[PDB]
């Protein structure tokens, strides 16, 4: 018995389709580049928003870190902008955005330095990320960086964001070391490798790769990937190790 009275008609809900699935498929990670109070004001203006805001060191109550929610999950937030991941565009529509309070980068004697993420912030992020993934059956290759989906425009969350520590906790994609090793084929890690080959691999993993991009545009794409997946060097140049890693990721998780 599922008969709902509506105005002008009634609804029989006793028969339920098997082909029914979530509208949320992707979880997206950001940094605020600002203090908490500025961030908060900004994420609640009329230009941008997000679903969660995590302070740099969450305050505790009941013995529990407090995280702020600004948009209810069932609705979209304006966080991703112009974006593209694994064949999808308009990523606001199909994603949840978490904002973390972090400084980002600044030039410090002309040298583009990034700011590290507090243990206490990650500790709070874990439980939340886990709940969201479980709720919507999000797949690990779809836990991403803002930069992963907007490679020409965004850097966040940057190379100091601990993707690997999180993978150990069933949070987001990460290759098997053995298989990376295999795919290196005993080349030295920094051995130059065909640029176009690497882009083809990157496009198929999910990166927005257009035909006829400028050498600068090609570097941004490779650079984005390196910040997530090989943070020791992210100069956007193509090399044996970078390719090995993409090769290993497409093996473990595929093209969707
Ligand atoms: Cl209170
Ligand atoms: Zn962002
Ligand atoms: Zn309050």
């Amino acid at each position: 018995k599922g008969i709902v009275e509506k105005e002008g008609y009634q609804l029989d809900t006793r028969r339920q389709a098997q082909a029914a699935y979530p509208r949320i498929k992707v979880l997206v990670i950001h940094y605020t580049a600002d203090d908490f109070d500025s961030s908060l004001a900004t994420l609640t203006d009329k230009q941008v928003s997000s679903h969660y805001l995590v302070p740099a060191v969450p305050p505790r109550y009941n013995g529990k870190p407090r995280i702020w929610q600004l948009v209810p999950e069932q609705e979209l937030a304006w966080h991703a902008g112009i974006s593209a991941w694994r064949g999808a565009t308009r990523l606001n529509d199909t994603s949840i955005g978490i904002e973390l309070e972090n400084r980002g980068w600044q030039k410090s004697a002309g040298v583009k330095y990034f700011a590290p993420f507090e243990p206490a912030q990650i500790q709070a992020l874990i439980p939340l990320a886990k709940d969201i993934i479980a709720r919507y059956h999000i797949k690990p290759e779809n836990v991403v960086a803002h930069a992963d989906i907007a490679p020409q425009r965004k850097d966040d969350p940057g190379p100091l964001f601990p993707w690997q520590q999180l993978a150990q906790q069933g949070i987001g994609a990460w290759p098997d070391a053995q298989r990376v090793n295999f795919y290196l084929a005993g080349r030295a890690p920094h051995t130059p490798v065909d640029t176009a080959s690497l882009l083809e691999l990157l496009a198929r993993y999910g990166y927005d790769v257009k035909p006829d991009m400028t050498p600068r545009e090609q570097r941004r794409v490779i650079m984005a990937f390196q910040m997530h997946f090989r943070p020791t060097l992210y100069n956007g140049e193509a090399d044996a190790e970078t390719q090995a890693i993409a090769e290993a990721l497409l093996e473990k998780y595929g093209q969707d």
